[PDB]
């Protein structure tokens, strides 16, 4: 079964855990990757009730598996704190426009 559903994308634990850990290592050493720069802030504008504190990352999640590197990042991301602590995963499929929901 899948830990997180974003559309069609299976993920489990381990799948964000390592997603998490590339993204939180650029965010730490001030890097990024890919023409959208990630890691990035996340504004929040949804209104999302998570439940560790602001300021908020996001970083693609693939479906391949692969850590990202650059290129298309897909419709899914991982979102993480200053103090590395997993916030939500969340996606653009099933959502208008550029907005996101969370996945399930
Ligand atoms: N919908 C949304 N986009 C955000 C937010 N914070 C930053 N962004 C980035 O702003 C772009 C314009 O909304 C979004 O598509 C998203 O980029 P990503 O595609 O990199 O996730 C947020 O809280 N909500
Ligand atoms: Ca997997």
């Amino acid at each position: 079964a899948c830990d997180y559903t974003c559309g069609s994308n299976c993920y489990s634990s381990s799948d964000v855990s390592t997603a998490q850990a590339a993204g939180y290592k650029l965010h730490e050493d001030g890097e990024t990757v890919g023409s959208n720069s990630y890691p990035h802030k996340y504004n929040n504008y949804e209104g999302f009730d998570f439940s560790v504190s602001s300021p908020y990352y996001e970083w693609p999640i693939l479906s391949s598996g692969d850590v990202y590197s650059g290129g298309s990042p897909g419709a899914d991301r991982v979102v993480f704190n200053e103090n590395n602590q997993l916030a939500g995963v969340i996606t653009h499929t099933g959502a208008s426009g550029n907005n996101f929901v969370e996945c399930t």
